């Protein structure tokens, strides 16, 4: 019995999930909107079928979907709702790499219902952390030990060589995506009491994080960690928190952006016309000018600095993204999306370079016998070159989870009905075994003290 | 013709050399004392023939010099005078990848009257850097600009991934050559006058160093720096430095060893037993006791801490060091190289681990027509993983100039006679050109502001 497999999207983790099941002789239509992007992904790709399809359509998507076995949503998550719904009509499996929000759960019944499987958080973060993490709490509950610190940082990034742009970072995936993330409140354990950080104040929240004497890595919390409590299994927790990692310099420069209305999604009317940059910083940040010593002005008015040596780094790198200048924007309704536009126009990898894949797992054990370590578990990987032709590690840790999940699903290995997450031993050992057995990606154990 | 190198060394630098001479249909004798090491480097190598020779010896060192048509010295560098004599009475040339120190200069005449070149400060740095750093200041000065600011750094250093240890520090060069120079007094200019520090303080200067985002480097300066203003021709430049590159917590690690005094080299009559760590430590610190507590008691009054957090860190890694523990240390007279012993033991690069080299040089340059510019020339490089036989970035940035300055001495393209270092456009542009074109090696430029 052939398999077939409607994947939506093709974007930026595509291609290792359309590889893997295209190398299984697993059939795949790859659509998203732009039926040239879906061509140029699947182009020469054994098994695979372009085609344009917007999930909006509902009687479109339907229709598709009735095709395959199985519907995989790359796509943004805001639409993850409505292909379940499509899904579950046609009584579909669902696979995605992204969090399971209230709206997905809600569809949980009605999946069980038609008897379908949505498998989610299945990337790199949601996903191989998850993997990981669970594998050592039960380890140590297996024991009699107690886990009274958990923590997992995780960063898609540049190599270090190829970081050199203001930012210290470019786009290995979602670039709306990476915004939506810089605003996300978050909420975690310290002490044991719940600590909450509003989203226009989370870039303020960052410090350095220490992991290896090379990198420069400074941390933040990410999202709500609070019902890792649960979700995990570990009440004797003091501290749990899932964070992100970037390089020294990115937070302060985004807490600028966010503090002058950068990342702002609100429908502005000056903001659908192809006005010079200049101009629509100015009706952003609101200056009494265009001209880039009024802009800076109100800039330097309306946001912080931790020093004059800062403000002079921040704004050259303001100016280097063009802002300031008389080329026009890619007029799209909000500032956050107008700028974004700029942003994957001047902060994508290009030849030679390469990203990298940073993420550790930290626990502070307490064993059976009282005494007391420290475990870190770690992967980390470097993307191949731009050119080479070989996967970046952000699309290489997202697409093969995702695509060993879809087998799963399609095989039976994952069998449970609903709206699912990589929560139980049942299906998290055998998707770990293939991941390291098969192509080479695990994290590493290692008691640090 | 064909040609005969003696190559006294088969360390770390070593195979690069062996290789590119060899391929070139040179025949190369590899000596050293140890012969097992030498047979070990040559193993394979076409035209290579292992021996044992101990420079030490004048009458074996004439012998054998007089045999070849020059000698490349890769060994620890206070070796080089008297390698240099032997050279100048067998009248056979001299390739070092060693600075030209007052007791090698002496022989300038009588290397000239002997009719030999003594080549020498070709390997990273000193090599490549000297290269690099005299082509932008010439470029600069044809231009009529002026080299207000110039400041070159360099560290040979594990990869980020591959620095996981107490120091973030792995061998890829003499280990013992290492600490000899973690303790040389240092001198540059800054603002126009001349600053010196002493040796025993070096440590302390230590600053974040920025280059690129990803990486956590700090920064100490390296030797005497002043006599570039004359060396390089820019009696125009207010601040001239030459400095070395480690990563974040290095330095405080080191000053603390140094302060406690275990970067002495006084024979000590006890350190020539193979005595417990404890007992040595206790001696070499000066504590009332071998006890773990007595001796760290003795330590943190007599060292200094940015922090508890620091401390406890340092503390911590010494005593992964073994310094503190019952295992038997492997004597070596005084405690710089007794201690030296025990690094090289857990300091070592392991399978699949490589390391970085990463140089950069910066000038601040005023242009004739009064205009302002920052360029940057950098190179940055991973060596080969432990395990593919592939070279570290150390090894190949050292051996590879190495190999290439021999072939020129040998040729004639470099036939100046005397002590020489790549200080003339002469034989640094072809020096440049065979590394660029052949090998890869550069250093590439850009204007950062
Ligand atoms: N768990 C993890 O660790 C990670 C999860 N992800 C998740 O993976 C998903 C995809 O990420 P990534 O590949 O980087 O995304 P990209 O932004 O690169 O690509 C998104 C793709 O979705 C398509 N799309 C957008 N709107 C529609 C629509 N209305 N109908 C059909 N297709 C549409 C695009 O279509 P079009 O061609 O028409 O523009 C495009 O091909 C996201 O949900 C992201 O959050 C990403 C990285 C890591
Ligand atoms: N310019 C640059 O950028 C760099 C320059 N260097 C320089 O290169 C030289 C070699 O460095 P590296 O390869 O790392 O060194 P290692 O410490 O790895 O090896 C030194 C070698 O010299 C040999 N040796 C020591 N004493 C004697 C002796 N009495 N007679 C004969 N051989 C002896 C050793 O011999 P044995 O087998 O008997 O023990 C060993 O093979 C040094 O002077 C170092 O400072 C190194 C790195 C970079
Ligand atoms: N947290 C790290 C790793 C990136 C993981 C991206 N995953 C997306 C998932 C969004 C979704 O589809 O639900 C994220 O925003 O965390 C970093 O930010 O560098
Ligand atoms: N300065 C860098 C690069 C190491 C180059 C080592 N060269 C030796 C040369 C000694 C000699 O043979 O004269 C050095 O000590 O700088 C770093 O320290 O990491």
């Amino acid at each position: 019995a052939t398999k077939s497999v409607l994947m939506l999207g093709s974007g930026f983790v595509t291609r290792p999930t359309l590889d893997v099941l295209t190398d299984s002789g697993i059939k795949v239509t790859v659509a998203c909107r732009t039926l040239e992007s879906a061509k140029k992904l699947s182009a020469g790709v054994q098994h695979s079928t372009p085609i344009s399809l917007d999930v909006n359509d509902d009687a479109a998507l339907d229709a598709e979907v009735a095709k395959h076995d199985l519907v995989i949503s790359l796509i943004p998550y805001t639409f993850h709702a409505t292909v379940i719904k499509s899904a579950i009509r046609q009584k579909k499996h669902v696979v995605t790499t992204s969090y399971v929000s209230p709206a997905m759960m809600e569809l949980d019944q009605a999946a069980k219902d038609a008897g379908i499987t949505v498998m989610n958080e299945i990337g790199l973060d949601p996903g191989i952390d998850h993997l990981y993490a669970i594998k050592t709490i039960e380890e140590v509950h297996a024991a009699g030990g107690k886990i009274k610190t958990f923590l997992s940082y995780c960063g898609g990034l540049p190599a270090p060589e190829s970081s050199d742009n203001p930012l210290g970072y470019k786009f290995s995936w979602s670039s709306r995506g990476v915004l939506l993330a810089l605003r996300n409140a978050a909420s975690f354990y310290k002490d044991g009491k719940v600590t909450n950080v509003a989203g226009p104040e989370l870039m303020a929240t960052a410090k350095p994080y220490f992991i290896y004497p090379g990198f420069a890595f400074v941390a933040y919390p990410n999202r709500d960690s609070t019902p890792y409590k649960e979700r995990y299994q570990i009440p004797e927790a003091d501290n749990i928190v899932r964070g992100t990692l970037r390089y020294q310099g990115f937070p302060q420069f985004i807490k600028v952006l966010v503090d002058i209305g950068f990342l702002s999604d609100e429908e502005q009317p000056f903001l659908k016309e192809a006005i010079p940059w200049k101009e629509a910083t100015q009706k952003i940040v609101k200056a009494s000018s265009a001209s880039e010593q009024d802009i800076v002005s109100t800039i330097v008015s309306n946001a912080t600095f931790e020093s004059t040596e800062e403000q002079k780094r921040i704004v050259a790198g303001l100016k280097w993204l063009g802002i300031f200048s008389d080329k026009k924007i890619t007029p799209r309704g909000n500032a956050l999306d107008t700028l974004c536009a700029t942003l994957e126009e001047k902060m994508q990898f290009e030849e030679g370079e390469r990203d990298l894949v940073m993420l550790q797992h930290k626990f502070e054990i307490e064993n059976k016998d009282g005494s007391r370590e420290t475990r870190t578990s770690s992967l980390c990987e470097y993307g191949a070159p731009i050119g080479s032709g070989g996967y970046s590690a952000m699309a290489k840790l997202v697409g093969v989870p995702c695509a060993v999940a879809v087998k799963f699903v399609l095989d039976g290995t994952i069998s449970d009905r609903g709206v699912l997450a990589p929560m139980n031993s049942k299906i998290n050992d055998p998707l770990m075994k293939e991941l390291k057995e098969k192509y080479g990606i695990e994290c590493k154990e290692k008691v640090v003290a």
